[PDB]
């Protein structure tokens, strides 16, 4: 709560999962799970409190997903609403590429593109 | 859960933009971010939440980042932090990834690289100068 705007997450797309997996936790040593439930995997890049979430500032975790709807990496923006920050996104000039959709029983994820017809993420907490 | 050392963070990012006039009232309405343009750094500071004193975000769960003109970066950039650029660079040719442009100062602290990943991506990476 009081995180509106921040950027939270990250998302990298993949082409082959296992070898995308296998690179980015051999070359930087990131703890990579693949959640077949939720068709994506989890991304911890620094250490996570009991909670899962980052237990200090100045980082934060991703996940990884087959390249589609995430053509290049993203990063997502926390808002309270994803209707209500979509709405706001449009009337300023940038455009929804996807609309609210349920991640898990944890949040609501959108994407839509910047001024600059750039793709970026939004995060909605449930 | 470990990692190596306290590396491998991602700890910034970077946005491209066409115009950067509209780009920053864009991010500035949109979300209230709060932009500076830097000079003479080609470069547009974003902070996304708080920080203290040493610049730095003081509470926990978020990066703040940049924006600049497209061109060395030219989609959205990730940035993971690493002891060593050199090192690592070498470690992701041998994995199958690629040197975009090597170990590069930026500003004063720090230097500042890109790569692409096993999967074509362009990613940077930050090394603090130590």
């Amino acid at each position: 709560q009081g995180m509106t705007g921040r950027i939270v997450h990250f998302e990298i797309p993949f082409d082959d999962g296992d070898r995308a997996r296998a690179f980015y936790r051999d070359a930087f040593g990131w703890a990579i799970a693949e959640i077949p439930d939720m068709d994506y995997s989890m991304v911890t890049t620094g250490p996570v409190g009991e909670s899962g979430m980052p237990d200090e500032p100045g980082y934060i975790n991703g996940g990884m997903m087959q390249r589609g709807e995430v053509t290049t990496p993203v990063v997502t923006v926390d808002v309270e609403s994803i209707e209500s920050a979509l709405e706001r996104i449009e009337s300023l000039g940038g455009k929804t590429v996807t609309g609210r959709t349920p991640v898990g029983n944890m949040g609501f994820a959108a994407y839509f593109t910047d001024s600059e017809g750039n793709v970026v993420g939004l995060w909605e907490t449930a």
